[PDB]
DNA sequence: TGTCCAACTACTAGACT
DNA sequence: AGTCTAGTAGTTGGACA
C-alpha cells in the first residue's frame, strides 16, 4: 500500500498496547508474523467484543487465535460459536480456543459444531477426542474423514478407535487416514509390519508421507543396506519421517565407510524429529569436532541423537571453546548439556547464566550443569534465577533444595508449582516441606503435587486405606500415574 | 495477500521401564 | 536414570481465491 495506509496500521497496532488487551511488542509481532495484517486489524476491531461476555477471552487467548492464517475468520467465528460449543456440547472455553488456534480455525469450529454429536454418539468417541482431532491445521478435513472411515478401519482392518483417533490428531490427519486405509494390508503382507507399527508411523504430521516412503524405501534399506525393518520403522515414526528415510539412504555409506560409524549409530541419529538435519550436520562436522575440539565420534553421535540434533551440534562447535576456556566445564559437562532435546538452548542459557547464577545465587558450575542437563534445561535455569530468591526466603527453602527441584525434566514446572502449593500443603494439610520437596524432586513433580493436593482437598473414599504418609510415598515412588492407577484398582 | 490444508524442525514435559 | 513418547510451537510450501 502507501505511506498513509502504513501509518493507520501502525496506529491500530498502537491502540492494542492499551485497553482492554494491553498487548506488548512480542504479542503484536506474533499476530503480524503469523496472522498477517488483516489479523491485526481484526483484533483491534473486535477487541471489546472478545474481552467481554459472553466470550470473556483473555488477551493471551485472543492472541493465540489471531496468530494463524485466516486468524480473522477464526476470531469472527469464535464469537459466533463459543457459547453454543460450551453450553450445548459441554466443551470448556480453553477447548474452543485450542480448536480455534490453528490455520483454518473457522472451518474446524464450524465442523465440530456440526459433527461432534455424531462422532460421540455413533462412534463412541468422547468430546476430548473430537477436540484432539479438530485441533490441527486442517481439522475439518480430519473430522470429516474420521466420520467416513472409522467404521471400515475398525471392521475391515481391525484398528481400535483410539488408534484411529491418534492417526487423525495431526496436521494432515485426513491424508494419514486414507493412506493407512490404503497401505496397511500391503505394509503387513509385503513387508512384515505389524498393524501397531503402521499406526506408529502414521501418527505424526506428514504421516502419509512417511508411510509412502516406508513402502518405497524399505526394501533398499533392508535388502541392500541391511537395516532391520524395525529400524526402518523407528526412523519413520517421527515428524518429517520421509526426509529422515531419504537421507539415511543417501548418507548411510558416506557415514559408515568414510567416517567409520556403524549402521546402528546412523539409525539413532535419524530416529528423531528433523533426523535429516541431524545426519547432514554430523556428515559436515564429525571431522571438525574430532580434531579441533577433541571430541570422540560416540560423543558426537550422542549429541545428535535427539530432536533438534543439528542445533545442538552447531551450538557445541561454536561454544565448546568459550565454555571450557572462559567458564571451566569439561568436554564431559558440555556434551551432557547438549545431549538433550533443546540442547542448543540449554547451552546458550549456560553461556549466559553460569556466572550470574554463581555470582548472585552462589551455585556451582556442577549444580548449573545438573540443571541444564535435562530436557528443557533453559526453562529450569531461567526459573532458578527467577524464583530461587523468593523460594529461599518467602518459603524457607535452601538453595540446594531449589537445585534438586530444578534438576529434573519439567524443573521449571516443578519450581513454579512449589511456589504455588507449598503454602497450602504445610498450612492446610500440615505437610513438612521436606515431603513436598521430595514429591517435586522427581520428573512429573508438577502433576504429582497437583494430584496429591486434589486428594487432601476432596478425598476420594477410594484411597482411604492409604494414610497421607502413604500418599506421599506413592507420589514419590511414581507420582501422578501411581496415584491414578491406585484409584483405578478400587 | 488471505485462507485452508499439509508437512518439517525444534523445544518442553511427563512417563516408563 | 537414561529413555521413549506425546504435546505443541513456529515456519514453510502448495493451491486457490
Amino acid at each position: 500500500s502507501g505511506a498513509r495506509a502504513l501509518e493507520a496500521l501502525l496506529t491500530v497496532a498502537g491502540e492494542l498496547r492499551g485497553p482492554p488487551l494491553q498487548l506488548d511488542t512480542g504479542q503484536l509481532l506474533k499476530i503480524a508474523k503469523r496472522g498477517g495484517v488483516t489479523a491485526v486489524e481484526a483484533v483491534h476491531a473486535w477487541r471489546n467484543a472478545l474481552t467481554g461476555a459472553p466470550l470473556n477471552l483473555t488477551p493471551e487467548q485472543v492472541v493465540a487465535i489471531a496468530s494463524h492464517d485466516g486468524g480473522k475468520q477464526a476470531l469472527e467465528t469464535v464469537q459466533r460459536l463459543l457459547p453454543v460449543l460450551c453450553q450445548a456440547h459441554g466443551l470448556t472455553p480453553q477447548q474452543v480456543v485450542a480448536i480455534a488456534s490453528h490455520d483454518g480455525g473457522k472451518q474446524a469450529l464450524e465442523t465440530v459444531q456440526r459433527l461432534l454429536p455424531v462422532l460421540c454418539q455413533a462412534h463412541g468417541l468422547t468430546p476430548e477426542q473430537v477436540v484432539a482431532i479438530a485441533s490441527n491445521s486442517g481439522g475439518k478435513q480430519a473430522l470429516e474423514t474420521v466420520q467416513a472411515l472409522l467404521p471400515v478401519l475398525c471392521q475391515a482392518h481391525g484398528l481400535t478407535p483410539e488408534q484411529v483417533v491418534a492417526i487423525a490428531s495431526n496436521s494432515g490427519g485426513k491424508q494419514a487416514l486414507e493412506t493407512v486405509q490404503r497401505l496397511l494390508p500391503v505394509l503387513c503382507q509385503a513387508h512384515g509390519l505389524t498393524p501397531q507399527q503402521v499406526v506408529a508411523i502414521a501418527s505424526h504430521d506428514g504421516g502419509k508421507q512417511a508411510l509412502e516412503t516406508v513402502q518405497r524405501l524399505l526394501p533398499v534399506l533392508c535388502q541392500a543396506h541391511g537395516l532391520t525393518p524395525q529400524q526402518v520403522v523407528a526412523i519413520a515414526s517421527n515428524g518429517g519421517g520421509k526426509q529422515a528415510l531419504e537421507t539415511v539412504q543417501r548418507l548411510l555409506p558416506v557415514l559408515c565407510q568414510a567416517h567409520g560409524l556403524t549402521p546402528q549409530q546412523v539409525v539413532a541419529i535419524a530416529s528423531n524429529s528433523g533426523g535429516k538435519q541431524a545426519l547432514e550436520t554430523v556428515q559436515r562436522l564429525l571431522p571438525v569436532l574430532c580434531q579441533a575440539h577433541g571430541l570422540t565420534p560416540q560423543q558426537v553421535v550422542a549429541i545428535a541423537s535427539h530432536d533438534g540434533g543439528k542445533q545442538a551440534l552447531e551450538t557445541v562447535q561454536r561454544l565448546l571453546p568459550v565454555l571450557c576456556q572462559a567458564h571451566g566445564l569439561t568436554p564431559q559437562q558440555v556434551v551432557a548439556i547438549a545431549s538433550n532435546g533443546g540442547g542448543k538452548q540449554a547451552l546458550e542459557t549456560v553461556q549466559r547464566l553460569l556466572p550470574v547464577l554463581c555470582q548472585a545465587h552462589g551455585l556451582t558450575p556442577e549444580q548449573v550443569v545438573a540443571i541444564a542437563s535435562n530436557s528443557g534445561g533453559k526453562q529450569a535455569l531461567e526459573t532458578v534465577q527467577r524464583l530461587l530468591p523468593v523460594l529461599c526466603q518467602a518459603h524457607g527453602l535452601t538453595p540446594e533444595q531449589v537445585v534438586a527441584i530444578a534438576s529434573n525434566n519439567g524443573g521449571k514446572q516443578a519450581l513454579e508449582t512449589v511456589q504455588r502449593l507449598l503454602p497450602v500443603l504445610c498450612q492446610a494439610h500440615g505437610l513438612t516441606p521436606q515431603q513436598v520437596v521430595a514429591i517435586a524432586s522427581n520428573s512429573g513433580g508438577r502433576p504429582a503435587l497437583e494430584s496429591i493436593v486434589a486428594q487432601l482437598s476432596r478425598p476420594d473414599p477410594a484411597l482411604a486405606a492409604l494414610t497421607n504418609d502413604h500418599l506421599v510415598a506413592l507420589a514419590c515412588l511414581g507420582g501422578r500415574p501411581a496415584l491414578d492407577a491406585v484409584k483405578k484398582l478400587e
